[PDB]
């Protein structure tokens, strides 16, 4: 088994159960059983003053063997309309994200969804047209 990759992802398990941060991301295990830590679920708060506002976001992230020296993967399930998603699909293209483009073995979930929330509020991103709320990209 891979110690170090088992450690780290116990360690993110662990900081999203104490809500490090400031609140307006979390991030949990997908089905708290699979003890491999690789599907993890993510949630962002849509900041104010932008269209996001008022919506939740729910997210998959995944955490491959190679993490964290690889990067993981991720879309989101609820419906957005943001600069880097697939209007199909809700897949995060990694090269339209500084962190996940330029990922290092440091960074961490809580990192790559504190730079989406950023995002987020950016010019490019914060006054998009939204698509009906609560609709998701699957059910």
């Amino acid at each position: 088994v891979k110690v170090p990759r088992n450690f780290r992802l116990l360690e993110e398990l662990e900081e999203g159960q104490k809500g490090v941060g400031d609140g307006t991301v979390s991030w949990g295990l997908e089905d708290d059983e699979d003890m491999t830590l690789t599907r993890w679920t993510g949630m962002i708060i849509g900041p104010p003053r932008t269209n996001y506002e008022n919506r939740i976001y729910s997210l998959k992230v995944e955490c491959g063997p190679k993490y964290p020296e690889a990067p993981p993967s991720v879309r989101f399930v609820t419906k957005i309309n943001m600069n880097g998603i697939n209007n199909s699909s809700g897949m995060v293209d990694a090269r339209s994200i500084p962190v996940l483009a330029k990922w290092q073995n440091s960074y961490s979930i809580k990192v790559v969804l504190q730079e989406l929330r950023r995002l987020m509020m950016s010019k490019e991103n914060m006054k998009l047209p939204q698509p009906p709320e609560g609709q998701t990209y699957n059910n």
